């Protein structure tokens, strides 16, 4: 009762557990150090996301000082991005990245003057014609990396990487805020869809970036022991001082606004068909508390791994599957939380 | 420890992803252009289910005039029932459907001198006895396409064309209001059915219809990329004005009040043992605008794919199974949605 | 896993696939067998539970065409009585459940006229129920059902020493919780298809004994090789039923408890089964009633005029989670209620 | 085949899978619950009290022995707090007891051993690591007392763990209910499989495996036993126990004690740290000897369906299939609201 069109079965970070190796690396000794792209290298490889209610200036500066990168996101017009990029690395010299979408050639030119370090082409399909077409004509008009997605196959990340790219960024569907799996029925499962394009990525040394459905720290791991050489995160920053968003009480707890780039307030600055929907976050206050959890989440995964660095987590890291009651196991069970803790919301 | 008579998994849409090709094409540029039978096509691969909580001649109209088609139901006298066919041929010449029963061989000839295009013949149990015969008993009396359904296997599809079936319509179960699997413990998830009867089907040119299960636009994009020409749809067009019934308000909300025809109140037109349900859906207004997105949503999944009409989404379509954790991830997961989204509610 | 043998399957794990038909429903024989010597023209045992099956309980399943098997649970003439009673009511069959070693029990029910005696226990395959099984068959001529199994070996070894009929079962019930308690059991139509492998060789009918939800459970159980099933939890609420009625919030409840459970008992005992409620569903005639039609609807959709046939002819799938969430009422809210479907 | 080169199969839990019944000629109360605790130390039943601060001190300690198992005194506290804590165990009747300590915590384990601890726990979260196997070398080159290493979750774990020393091996990391050590860091094994795995280089050397967290009901008891494990190590059920450190509190019209990881926040202060457990709380169970009596009560009834008259032949006799969801829906009770309420089944 199998169908031919069925090429196996994918797999989610909730789907997966890491299998724990000989240590000898304690996770105040590991290394965190990766690259961006393929000549941008960072000190953590958190990124932040490039959406109006997550990352501008001042998650950017936040990112950057704490060794991470964010991009500008491109809903502003085409200069005040560049004075977004102007402040960031104006200040203290950070390095710092910006978005733009299809065929906006001229935007790019203008963030590199600007000095931008990485130029973010994203779309809800990378592995298109229009993408493509955009990337070969920045490659010849301005000598900066691009990162390219979104993408989650075999024969997108080589064709991208064929014509120039220096980044590429997997994930279509998993994001908190993404409806594409529900309204196109479209997507691969992040382990996988991060396992297929390292498998091709990793030959010419192209750095992937996992984007989207980061829930806990625990995923960062997952997604690098995977292939990943760093993970870009909204909805967790997006709770944090530092994003752009409206605070709002509704009860006894405060919280901002999330919504998605494709979602409808979003696409507006209608009979439009959206892909992403607009929503709140609890209020998490402070940006350097939330990052510092995620990056003491990966350390401990690197040292369980005996892991010392992203490259050695490579070598090193397996895995097993595991089914619904396998993540109630893995989950809080049976004990009713008295405190609330930062890692475990 | 496994057993004989296991036959193999069957799939249904949450089941499974399809996932991304190579694109040249946007949704705009997209073609829907279907065969509803193979003498009747269609501009957009949508069809109304023959309930009398769905399809009228309002409906129909609305259907046709979107390029689609309604089959008006058969919980109506005759004379009725082709009084509904007129007002739906006399209003722009428009396509329009009828079901039928087992055995009721002159509904159907007054139906077919009405100007009606298709017929449906309908059962619980397409691959039966009674079904077989009617079906032979209308081409030899009638000049007309017929539909007949519902089946599930590949050896019920291939004898339906066989004896002159113009269309078969796939679907034992999957009904949001359907109890057919609960009761009788009988049925094939949805995928696995459409799969199974396009293997035989489609070798002699004769359309799929898949009819019930459809909860998002995403579902379409899926059954026809594992084979259907179309798909039926009931509890999403129910809410709709166009649809008979009267709205009833329980709460702040209004909702209108849906139906299986295996109901009791359905067969009342009680020593009876029914498959179906009395329920109610969410009032969603004007279908124009309930339609609109799900056409969006099929473009945009098309667009993913690559494909710029069904034919090449049959050649181009693949998926990947997915557990219901990466059904959780598919979903909005973590953020709660502050306004309403007619793709998503 | 070394000890990993297989992944077992329980009746929301599968549906059946419709066959060529040119049976009607109405047209299906239900007829089948208890045991090898004792046939019912439909194939419903109410369980002996002391809230299930009294007098009033098994006239009403013989009435239907069915069977209910008085529990062990009263004294000896007590059960003896109630035997009697049903007996003496239209001459119409029962039965009567005895525990391990319980022989003199057992032909005094005998003596009272008894077509068949059950003998059952939390573990079947066990020394001292084979004794028994073995000594009864020495000093009585009577059909004898044995249970609970869940094994090949289980019913071949049972078979081997005389039982005329095979209950199948171990922690699917309602009220069990033997499988979180011990940790032990096997997903009923994994547990019906290696029971009836051997069974059916032996011509030794197979009764699938509790878990039974909704009437496309029966047909399930059917499907793969029972003859009959056993019903708990969805007689209990009925009228015909022994225990009591509380109401609590505006709709009516009687109480359904386990055999293995503390008051079913009577303390530094182990608790195998829980206290409980159900919805109380008025007289037992309309919910058998509606459990056939289901099973002759399953029938005519897999072409199947007898059990027989629908034994030669049925093929099920595997669904998920996610094929079960479509296989119910999904994304509409129910009205009112439906007696199949609550 | 979107099959990654990198799984390396499917993890199974309790609730995974189900014991398959035996033929049987033995009963519940025919059947011997002895074990070894380590290899030169044995109990009557196969439990052992957490090391936890909020489940055992010595009146947990005492409680355990009583009933033919064992407790493990906590290390959250100074060195002979903890001694004295032991003493109180030994001088009520010679009991059996044991006592908890850290990577190269030597001083603390010589304390332990002169006061006449049976056994030593050799904890961490990653027992497979350097400097716990150098600690096991040591405390093995100066003392001669039985110890036990954790947690692992691996042969090659459990292979490096015996060849250095160890008397006892301890798996499991993620299972405990206060766990979120694999939410947190991503890292673990379903614990069937890792005692399954474990157990198939520990037996062959005669060395015990002791299954350490998920126990969450009598029926996982028999699961981790019939698997490959000698004993099982319990928290949460004994937390809400009378016996239990920790404190009662009302909030509801119920009464509950505290139980927090010893990785959570408040055990470790015992706020720029990162927490791999957290502080919750569970129902006040009264008196230990009914929970205990109830968990062996579960555990003789699995053996007897199993046909098993002790581990030993349990281990040889046992087979299981995996369930899924539906089937554990089939396991639990299911259309029927309960009227009283079971300690075996909260
Ligand atoms: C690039 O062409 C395509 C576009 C779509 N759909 C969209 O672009 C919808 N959309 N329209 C605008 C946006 C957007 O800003 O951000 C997104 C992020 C993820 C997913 C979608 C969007 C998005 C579908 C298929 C194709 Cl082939
Ligand atoms: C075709 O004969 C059969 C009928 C049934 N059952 C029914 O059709 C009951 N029923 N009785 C009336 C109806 C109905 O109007 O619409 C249905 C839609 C789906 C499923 C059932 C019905 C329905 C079962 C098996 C067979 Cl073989
Ligand atoms: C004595 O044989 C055994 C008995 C048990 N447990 C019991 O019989 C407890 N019990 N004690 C009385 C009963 C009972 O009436 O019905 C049951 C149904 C299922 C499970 C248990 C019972 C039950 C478990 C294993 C074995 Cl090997
Ligand atoms: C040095 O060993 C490691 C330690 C950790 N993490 C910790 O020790 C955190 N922690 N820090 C203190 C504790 C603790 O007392 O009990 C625990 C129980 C389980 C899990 C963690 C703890 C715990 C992670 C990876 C490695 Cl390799
Ligand atoms: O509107 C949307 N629809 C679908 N995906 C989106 C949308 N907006 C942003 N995304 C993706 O979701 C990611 C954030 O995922 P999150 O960290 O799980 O919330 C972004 O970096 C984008 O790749
Ligand atoms: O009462 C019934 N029982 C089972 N299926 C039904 C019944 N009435 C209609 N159906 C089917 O369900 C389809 C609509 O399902 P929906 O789109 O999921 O709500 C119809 O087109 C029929 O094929
Ligand atoms: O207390 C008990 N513990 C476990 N199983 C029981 C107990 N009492 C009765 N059973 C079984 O459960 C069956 C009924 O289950 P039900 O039909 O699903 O509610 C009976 O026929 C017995 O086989
Ligand atoms: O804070 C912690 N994080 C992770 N595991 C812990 C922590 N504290 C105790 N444990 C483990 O959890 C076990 C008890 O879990 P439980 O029996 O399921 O509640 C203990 O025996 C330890 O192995």
């Amino acid at each position: 009762a199998m169908g031919t069109k069925n090429i196996g079965k994918g797999l989610t970070f909730e789907d997966i557990l890491l299998v724990p190796n000989y240590s000898e690396v304690l996770p105040r000794e590991v290394s965190l150090e990766t690259k961006l792209t393929k000549n941008v290298s960072l000190k953590i490889p958190l990124i932040s996301s490039a959406m109006d209610t997550v990352t501008e200036h001042l998650m950017a500066v936040g990112m950057a000082r704490l060794g991470g990168i964010g991009i500008i996101h491109k809903n502003m017009d085409m200069e005040s991005q560049v004075n977004e990029v102007l402040k960031v690395k104006n200040s203290g010299g950070l390095r710092v990245g910006a978005a733009i979408g299809v065929n906006e050639i001229e935007r790019a030119k203008l963030l590199v003057e600007a000095g931008v370090d990485v130029i973010v082409l994203d779309s809800a399909h990378g592995h298109s014609l229009n993408i493509i077409r955009t990337l070969k004509e920045i490659k010849s008009k301005m000598n900066i990396d691009v990162i390219v997605g979104n993408v989650v196959t075999e024969e997108a990340t080589k064709e991208l990487i064929e014509n120039g790219a220096d980044g590429i960024k997997v994930g279509i569907g998993p994001g908190s805020i993404c409806t594409t799996r529900i309204v196109a029925g479209v997507g691969v499962p992040q382990i996988t869809a991060i396992e297929k394009c390292s498998s091709v990525a990793s030959k010419f040394g192209i750095p992937i970036i996992a984007d989207g459905g980061i829930r806990y720290s625990g995923d960062i791991g997952k997604a690098l022991a995977v292939g990943a050489s760093s993970v870009m995160i909204g909805s967790i920053l997006a709770g944090t001082e530092e994003s752009p968003g409206e605070k709002e009480l509704i009860g006894d707890t405060v919280y901002k606004y999330y919504r998605g780039m494709g979602s409808v307030g979003a696409m507006k600055s209608n009979k439009m068909v959206p892909e992403g929907i607009e929503g709140r976050v609890k209020y998490k206050g402070e940006m350097e508390g939330v990052v510092y959890q995620l990056v003491g989440g990966l350390r401990s995964c690197m040292g369980y791994l005996g892991s010392a660095s992203i490259e050695e987590l490579w070598k090193k890291s397996s895995y097993v599957e595991i089914t619904t009651s396998g993540l109630r196991e893995s989950h809080v069970h049976d004990v009713e939380i008295v405190k609330e803790v930062m890692n475990y919301s």
